[PDB]
Parts: structure tokens; C-alpha cells; sequence
């Protein structure tokens, strides 16, 4: 529908501040008896850390896949800024109060300080451990425990705070470097600024995507929206000469009758007080979107062919399509001015492509009219970039911008082929409508100027490179309206009101933000997504997110084909120093994670030969190598995959020393007699029977004498016989003294959205208006 | 009677669409509705691969 | 603009080819009878209509001949060939004695 997908636009808000709360931690310490070596438990326990959420799967696979959920989930909640006042919370103990940060944190003390700890110096430094403020710089001292993969976050948090400050200066500057200087309009703001202001900030990089290169469905898309966005601002004209008594008077200068008909076709042109409005806005947009549209005359309203050269005069050609400017030039050529002008001889013989303005210019000679036809037909765009930074403006030939000596030109030119003649009459209703233009060529002379400026200002506000491809979608202009606006307009000045402005600002700019920073988020993903292996997330996934996030575009609605040629030029492409420098923090450390938690393993070894066990402190002395230090191996992962080529079924039938790796299920065993038994030799066996495992669940033996009621072993003097161990590191245990860190961050803030607002624009009288010439925009009385 | 039967296409609709988008298929050529009996893809395909 | 379709599409016509190379390489393996290459009598209509469809119709999809399916195939031409060469023994034997 029109205004279906204008209120997708008004109601795209992509300016969301991201804040959090929770400190962020993965791992909280925990309990757990202690066994020295000999397996007894000496009372007391002690302390270590153990993963928050054992999630880890079964099948490496699955495994690195579970850790990219992780990076989107860091994204979603990527804290866009920080500020600890809003952290509080109290120490149960110390000098005083002490404030410390996040709920965890407080807990823990209260609890290590209550369960017989290693004394002293952990209550001791538990008391004189607080808060102080250094106001005078507006940072603040916050003590907190984490680990050192927390502190590792967190911390980075805190060095980068994507939010810089904000002066009056700045406001002002962002206030497009070419309005501030356009002198009828004046600005003024009610307030100053605290040293304490910040202002995120929307960034605005090309379109790194090029999306007119192939993609043409899309830029159509794009096009018609900007163009759509357009109209929403495009000024509603005013005041121009009463319908009905221009019409009225129309009639009269041509001279009509009963049957004699001639210029009666040129009328169905009267309609304007819509026509006007709609043939000007149009016309912006057009520009601005820089959307191509098409034509509707007919070839017996000559008149509405005059006012054409109004237009051509104007956009330069190549902003209409193709099979348009020809039917439209070789209609004006064919039956306006040959053919009244001693010039027809040959109705003009065309046949399709090459141009045919353009070859009526070398045939004929006139001055006046040859000026026409230089400028028109070689008449463009000026390709300029930088703008107040990269806007990538298409601009108009200065010359037309109101040195529009170019309509008193082509006036002069209709002022002289009015002289020679073949068919008798016909020139009596061809010169006359003529003639109504040179009449309120004062006026013409305006409209020029209008456009000139609206579009000419409009402009700045699009930090949307705009470029100049063809549409396919071509919005429709018919002859009818052109006509109408020409004739009928003067006096008047309109100009773009300020809130208006600033609107179609804003816009752009969130939409922009959008497109950048899902770029980002999309490269991000991407990227990770390789260094990961992950052959099997078939990317179908990430574009359509994307595309999605950006309204506007009906995705079901969109092939697979574009979409993976999206990927093609995503890859490409950087990430951000925020976004990168954290996925480097989670694969750093990727392998300590997995580790440690239960729930999974990592490989077993099988040496059919006796051997010892290590005598840990936490678990009693078990089945566990940290090293798999000789032997041979085979991924897991490969195996399924691979299918498995009876190397494996080969071994195991003939007994040799091997190992395994990858995620797996690990699997706890007491009543020591299952180790003399030798269970764990058993749970091979079965591969054997199917290519493929996951049903090998490999077995540990927690042993520590106290908690086996079959301690009857322990007991004569032994040490732990056991035919395969397992790949598995140690959960590293707890030093709070050193475990914890220390912050900083920042006192009361303060984040604004929005901006612009705190500016009341007014403008100038209408009647005296200035544009890149400093000359009154509308002097024709 | 071997040769396996294909699977997961574009549903034919969404493809056409984009299709007349890009297309620009009604733009004064006289003789329309001649490169667009190619539907029945769903099985046109399965058809021409066999 | 039509041209650009086989084009972007080219990423994944690409995953054609590989297809019909492999299928074909593939279940031709299990073909007996021999063949020489002949201008059959008879055609087969192929309606570039479908072919256009396959093409830029065609994603991430890979299908491939069920084990089953593939022994079925070499079974049958087995038999029949089996069948043509042992008629044939039973045929010549008749007509020499024939004509002794």
C-alpha cells in the first residue's frame, strides 16, 4: 500500500543504549571435601571453581557450534557503556560499609567467612576492602571478585565505553556543514551543556556492499523507499492563480469554435491544484532517491510536448529512462518543430538506439535553437563527492541552479522558430500555446529557482551515498501535471520547514546505523563462524537475519541465489576492533573452559597394560592424564564423519595401545572391586558392533577410601591398578586473596538520544529567499 | 526408475516473483506469457534431471 | 538482467556440475552391456522450459543413489545380459546342429 511502507520506515528506531547490570561471570567457586594423598577426608573442605551451566554436548561438533550461540549472546548484550553507582550493593564486614560490586561478590564473603576458611588474613583482608572516591575526576573505586577470565572481560568493558562527550560545539557540528552556513535560516538553542554530557555515536560508513552492482531488485527497493521518504517532506506549494481563471482565459488567447478543434487537447491539463503538488514533489524525490521514471502523453497535446522542454531543459535526460527520452524528443522533433519550422522535408526517419535530440543538432542551423540542443542533449549530472564529509551528492550544472539563463534561452529559441511555415493553419494552434509560455516565462523563471533550491537543500541530509543507476519499478509522470505546474505558477515561495529538516536527518541516519552496524554484527558471525570449521550451519541463516533487522524487504519473498552472493562480498570484509577483540578473548581460553566442568571428558587412552593414578586433592586418586604424552590418536570427530575405515574396528579387535579424542561422557564408578574386576575394558567392545559411537561412555573411578565402603582394599597397602585413564584437566582450585580484582568506572552520567531537539528553527520571510547566488528566489511579480 | 529424486528447492512462487521484478517482462513485446509456462518447476526439474 | 540470474546463481550452478558428474560417474560403474555410441531412430523431447527451472532453481540440496538402489540397477542388467548371452549359446547350438 502508499504509506504501508512509510510507516515501516518512521518507525525504524535502531538507536537503542545498551546498558547492563550483572557483572559478568561464568564460573562460581563451590565446595567440595578434600582428600589427602592416601584418600582420607581431613575435614575443613576447600574451595574451587566449577562452570555456571554444564551445557558442553557429546561430538566435538556440537561443541564449537554451542560456543558461537555464545558470541551472539555476548553481542545481543555487548554493554554499549558502564557506570557502577547503579552497582551497589554492602559488605557485611569491614571498616564500614563498603559497598562492593555485585550480589556474587557479597555472598561468597559472608559464606568463606563463616566455614572454618584458611583464617586470618582471608577475614582480615575481607574487612579493610572497600569503596573511595576521587570526585575530582569523576572516577570511582570499586572492589570485585571474579576470576581471571572475568576480570578478562569485564575489564575491556570498561577501556573501551563507546561513548565519547558532548560540548555545544558538538551539536552544532553535527549539524549539516551546509545549512549553518545557508544564510535564510537561523538556528538557537535553550540550554548549556554539563561537563557531564556523552552521545553515542551513529556511524555512517558507505555502503560496503555496493548494492547496485547486480542486485539492481534490490536498489529498486531502496530507491522507491528514499523516493517514498522524499514526498513525506517535499513542501506543499501555495497560492497560484485560481483554476478556473487561468483556464478561463486559456481558452481565449487561442481562439476556439465549434468543431474547429486544435489546442482543446491541451486542457485535460487543468487539474493542478493536485497536478502541481504532485508534478513538484515527484520531481524532488526523483532526484533526491534518485529514482528513473517513465511518460504519459499523447501525441495531439502539443502543448503538454512545450512544457517538455521545460523539463529536458532541466533533469538531465539521463534521470528519465530509456524508451522514454526517445518517444519524447522524436515526438517534438517529428511534429512541433520540423513541421512548422519550412524544416519537415522528411518527416525524420528513425529507427531505434543512437540519439535523436542529439542528430537533430548537427542537421539544422539556427543559433538559438543550436544553443538548446548542446546544452540540453550533452547536459549532466556533476559527479561531486565530499560534502561536509562523504555524501556523494549528484548534483545539478550550477548554470541551471537559478543562473537559469538557460530558460531565458529557450524562450529566445521559441521566440524565432515561430517565423517560417508549410502546413497554412496548424501553426495557428502551435505558436499560440507557444506563445503562453514566453508570456509567463517571468514566472517560468521560477518554478527553476524552486526546485533548485528545495532539491538543492533537501539534499545535504541523505548520508546515504546516492549514486545513478536505473530503476525498475519507474514511478509514472504524465505530461498533463508538467503542463500544469508550468503554466500555472509565480509569485509564491515555499521553502522546506525546519522540524521537516531535521526529520529527514534523523531518518537516514538510523537507517545508516542500521545498515553499518549489522554489517558488522553479520561480518562478526561470519568470520567466527569459519575459524570454527562449522561445514554444517549452511549459511541460508546469517543474510536472512540481516535483511530481516532492515524492514522493508519481504524475505520469504527473496531467492537463496542473491543471499549467498551477499556472503560472497560479506567475507570480505573486516570486523570491528570491539567485535574482534572479543572473540579473540573466548578462543584464548576456549580449551580452560571445556576442561574444567564435569558433564564431559575429552578423550580416553587404552593401555592393556597395569598402571598408576594420580593422587589429586579433590578427587580421590583417579584414572586421569592431562598429557596423553605417546600412544597414537583418531578424531572422533573425523570418524563419524569420515565412516569410520575399520582402522579402528582393527585395533581394537588386535589389542593395541590407543587413544581417542573429542567431547564425551564421562562416567563415575565406586565399590573399588569394579576396578580389580577391570570393568572399564568392557565398554569397547561394542563399536565393533556399530561403525559409529556415542554409546561409549568411558569410566572413571573416584576413589578415596572414606566415601567407598569397599575400603577393605585401601586398607592392606595397595596403589590404584588400572588399564586406561582419562584426558580431562583439573578444576584449578581457589585463592581468594589473589582471585580478586579491582575497578574502575565512572560517577553519575549522563546519556542523551536524539539530540537535534534542543534547536528552535525559524526561517526567513518567504518573499526574499537566497540560493547559491545570493539573489531573491522568486523576483517576477 | 534410479535416477534419485531431487530435494529442498525454491519454492517456486518466491523465485517467479523476483523473477518479474528483474523480468521486466510487460514492456511492449508482443508475444507475452510464452517464458513463464516454464512453472510446474517442482517437477520440470525433477523431469529434465532424470 | 536475465543473464545476471545464471550469473549470481553461477555460485551455486557451480553445485550443479558437481552432480550429474558425480551421479553419472557413479552409477554408470555398475553397467554391464557394453556401449557404443549410436544416432538412436528415436529422440526424446526435452523442454528447455524444465531446464531453465533446474538451473537457477536448484540450492544447497545432495541427494545421491540409495545403497539399495544402486545393486538393484547392476542386478538387473546382470540378469538380462546373463539372459542375451546364454539365448544366445541356446540359439547358435540349434541352428549348427541345424545344419549338420
Amino acid at each position: 500500500p502508499k504509506e504501508s511502507i512509510l510507516k515501516k520506515l518512521e518507525d525504524i528506531k535502531p538507536e537503542q543504549a545498551k546498558k547492563q547490570t550483572k557483572l559478568f561471570r561464568i564460573f562460581e567457586p563451590r565446595q567440595l571435601p578434600i582428600y589427602r594423598a592416601n584418600g582420607e577426608k581431613e575435614l575443613r573442605n576447600r574451595w574451587y571453581w566449577k562452570l555456571k551451566k554444564d551445557t558442553l554436548p557429546d561430538g566435538d561438533y556440537d561443541v564449537r557450534e554451542y560456543f558461537l550461540n555464545l558470541y551472539d549472546q555476548v553481542l545481543t548484550e555487548m554493554p554499549d557503556y558502564l557506570l557502577l553507582k547503579d552497582m551497589a550493593v554492602e559488605n557485611k564486614n569491614s571498616r564500614d560499609a563498603g559497598k562492593v560490586v555485585d550480589s556474587e561478590t557479597a555472598s561468597i564473603c559472608d559464606a568463606i567467612f563463616q566455614d572454618e576458611e584458611t583464617e586470618g588474613a582471608v577475614r582480615r583482608f575481607i574487612a579493610e576492602m572497600r569503596q573511595r572516591v576521587q570526585a575530582d575526576r569523576n572516577v570511582v573505586n570499586y572492589p570485585s571478585i571474579l576470576h581471571p577470565i572475568d576480570y578478562a572481560f569485564n575489564e575491556y568493558f570498561l577501556q573501551h565505553q563507546l561513548v565519547e562527550p558532548l560540548n555545544n560545539d558538538i551539536i552544532f557540528n553535527y549539524i549539516p556543514e551546509r545549512i549553518r552556513n545557508d544564510v535564510n535560516y537561523i538556528l538557537n538553542m535553550d540550554r548549556n551543556l554539563p561537563s557531564t554530557a556523552r552521545y553515542i555515536r551513529p556511524n555512517l560508513l558507505q555502503d560496503r556492499l555496493n548494492l547496485h552492482d547486480n542486485f539492481e531488485s534490490l536498489w529498486d527497493t531502496i530507491t522507491t523507499s528514499n523516493y517514498i521518504l522524499a514526498r513525506s517532506v517535499v513542501p506543499d506549494l501555495k497560492e497560484l492563480v485560481s483554476t478556473e481563471a487561468q483556464i478561463q482565459k486559456m481558452s481565449q488567447d487561442l481562439q476556439l469554435e465549434a468543431l474547429t478543434i486544435q489546442s482543446e487537447t491541451q486542457f485535460l491539463t487543468g487539474i493542478n491544484s493536485q497536478a502541481a503538488n504532485d508534478c513538484f514533489k515527484t520531481l524532488i524525490a526523483a532526484m533526491l532517491s534518485q529514482r528513473t521514471m517513465s511518460l504519459d502523453f499523447v501525441t495531439t497535446n502539443y502543448m503538454s510536448l512545450i512544457s517538455g522542454m521545460w523539463l529536458l531543459t532541466v533533469v538531465p535526460n539521463d534521470m528519465f529512462i530509456r524508451e522514454s527520452l526517445v518517444a519524447c524528443q522524436l515526438a517534438i522533433v517529428n511534429t512541433i518543430i520540423y513541421p512548422a519550422f519550412g524544416m519537415q522535408r522528411m518527416h525524420y526517419r528513425n529507427g531505434d538506439p543512437q540519439t535523436p535530440f542529439q542528430i537533430a543538432e548537427q542537421q539544422i542551423q539556427n543559433f538559438q535553437v543550436a544553443n538548446w540542443l548542446h546544452f540540453v542533449n550533452n547536459n549532466q549530472f556533476r559527479q561531486v563527492v565530499i560534502d561536509g564529509v562523504l555524501n556523494q551528492v549528484l548534483n545539478d550544472n550550477i548554470r541551471d541552479g537559478h543562473v537559469i539563463n538557460q530558460l531565458m534561452e529557450a524562450l529566445m529559441q521559441l521566440s524565432r522558430q515561430q517565423f517560417p511555415t508549410m502546413p497554412v493553419d496548424y501553426k495557428r494552434s502551435i505558436q499560440r500555446g507557444i506563445l503562453l509560455l514566453s508570456n509567463r516565462l517571468g514566472q517560468l523563471v521560477d518554478l527553476t529557482r524552486l526546485l533548485a533550491y528545495n532539491y538543492e537543500t533537501l539534499m545535504a541530509c541523505v548520508t546515504m551515498n546516492m549514486q545513478h543507476v536505473q530503476t525498475l519499478t519507474t514511478e509514472k509522470l504524465q505530461l498533463t501535471s508538467v503542463t500544469s505546474l508550468c503554466m500555472l505558477i509565480g509569485n509564491a515561495t515555499v521553502i522546506p520547514s525546519p522540524q521537516t529538516l531535521f526529520h529527514y536527518y534523523n531518518v537516514n541516519v538510523n537507517f545508516h546505523s542500521n545498515y553499518n552496524e549489522r554489517i558488522n554484527d553479520a561480518v562478526a558471525i561470519i568470520t567466527a563462524a569459519n575459524r570454527l570449521n562449522l561445514y554444517q550451519k549452511k549459511m541460508k541463516a546469517i543474510v536472512e537475519d540481516f535483511l530481516k533487522r532492515l524492514h522493508i524487504f519481504d524475505v520469504a519473498r527473496v531467492p537463496d541465489d542473491q543471499m549467498y552472493r551477499l556472503r560472497d562480498r560479506l567475507r570480505l570484509l573486516p570486523v570491528e576492533v570491539r567485535r574482534l577483540d572479543i572473540f579473540n578473548l573466548i578462543l584464548m581460553n576456549m580449551d580452560q573452559i571445556e576442561r574444567a566442568s564435569d558433564k564431559i571428558a575429552q578423550g580416553v587412552i587404552i593401555a592393556y597394560r597395569d598402571m598408576q593414578l594420580e593422587r589429586d586433592e579433590m578427587y580421590g586418586y583417579v584414572n586421569i592424564a592431562r598429557n596423553l604424552d605417546g600412544f597414537q590418536q583418531i578424531n572422533l570427530e573425523e570418524l563419524m564423519r569420515t565412516g569410520d575405515y575399520a582402522q579402528i574396528t582393527n585395533m581394537l579387535l588386535n589389542n593395541q595401545p590407543v587413544a581417542l579424542v573429542g567431547a564425551l561422557p564421562f562416567v563415575t564408578d565406586s565399590s573399588v572391586i569394579s576396578l580389580i574386576a577391570k570393568l572399564d575394558a568392557t565398554v569397547f567392545a561394542q563399536i565393533v558392533k556399530l561403525r559409529k559411537v556415542d554409546t561409549l561412555k568411558p569410566i572413571l573411578y573416584k576413589i578415596n577410601s572414606d566415601s567407598n565402603d569397599f575400603y577393605l582394599v585401601a586398607n592392606y597397602d595397595w596403589v590404584p591398578t588400572s588399564t586406561t585413564k582419562v584426558y580431562k584437566q583439573v578444576p584449578q582450585q581457589f585463592d581468594f586473596r589473589n582471585s580478586m580484582h579491582m575497578l574502575t568506572s565512572n560517577l553519575t552520567f549522563t546519556v542523551y538520544s536524539d539530540l537535534l531537539a534542543f534547536v528552535s528553527a525559524d526561517t526567513v520571510e518567504p518573499i526574499n529567499a537566497v540560493a547559491f547566488d545570493n539573489m531573491r528566489i522568486m523576483n517576477e511579480l
